[PDB]
């Protein structure tokens, strides 16, 4: 599976059939028909003892992984019931900037999408949180093309030793909380994977306010390479799913 006219979105349904499931996403977020949900509790990111160990060119994203076998960067609070262990994150990115969020407001596309992936932790570990309905947590925050992202720097200055599908590099000591914006305002709603294996197992918490990234930066996101080394080279760009339908699914959002 991958992103091209023969092997993309529209051909996934063959292999994974919950494709068109009721519960998918990504999803359009209207801002105008959504709910105002007074009984949200505030949503608490706690950070602080994170620990950041690789970062990983996959084929179709890169994924800076984290260390979860103990709870030093987790989610909880807002919608959620327990605790959820951070366990990587990664974008979806276009070829040009009006494009690549996979989540659109109001119809609305950005630049990209970051998803801060968060596993239950009553269910022991990530391939058993996959196995339920309230397995996973994914944090996303929209990426908008403006200023530098001075927290974005260190991992866009070392894609230049993960170009191609396979590769990998150490990417310790790295601090995940400045790539949040100043605001948690969000929007919640019962989602999936974005990605085969497309499993409904993620409660979804778009953040409100966006993210700004220099045009240097996005572009550097650009030169990566979908195909491994000695290859012909398929530059990994648009590697985001569009919007599903919602279905019998409301949005609820945490202000007004
Ligand atoms: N895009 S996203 O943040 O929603 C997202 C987050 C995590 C994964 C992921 O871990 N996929 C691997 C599936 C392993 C389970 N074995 C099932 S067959 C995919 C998309
Ligand atoms: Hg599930
Ligand atoms: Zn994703």
């Amino acid at each position: 599976w991958g992103y091209g006219k023969h092997n993309g979105p529209e051909h996934w349904h063959k292999d994974f059939p919950i494709a068109k499931g009721e519960r998918q996403s990504p999803v359009d977020i209207d801002t105008h028909t959504a709910k105002y949900d007074p009984s949200l509790k505030p949503l608490s990111v706690s950070y602080d003892q994170a620990t950041s160990l690789r970062i990983l060119n996959n084929g179709h994203a890169f994924n800076v992984e984290f260390d979860d076998s103990q709870d030093k960067a987790v989610l909880k609070g807002g919608p959620l019931d327990g605790t959820y262990r951070l366990i990587q994150f990664h974008f979806h990115w276009g070829s040009l900037d009006g494009q690549g969020s996979e989540h659109t407001v109001d119809k609305k596309k950005y630049a990209a999408e970051l998803h801060l992936v968060h596993w239950n932790t009553k269910y022991g570990d990530f391939g058993k949180a996959v196995q339920q309905p309230d397995g996973l947590a994914v944090l996303g925050i929209f990426l908008k093309v403006g200023s530098a992202k001075p927290g974005l720097q260190k991992v866009v200055d070392v894609l230049d030793s993960i170009k191609t599908k396979g590769k990998s590099a150490d990417f310790t000591n790295f601090d995940p909380r400045g790539l949040l914006p100043e605001s948690l305002d969000y929007w919640t709603y019962p989602g999936s994977l974005t990605t085969p294996p497309l499993l409904e197992c993620v409660t979804w918490i778009v953040l409100k306010e966006p993210i700004s990234v220099s045009s240097e930066q996005v572009l550097k996101f650009r030169k990566l390479n979908f195909n491994g080394e000695g290859e012909p080279e398929e530059l990994m760009v648009d590697n985001w799913r569009p919007a599903q339908p919602l279905k019998n699914r409301q949005i609820k959002a945490s202000f007004k």
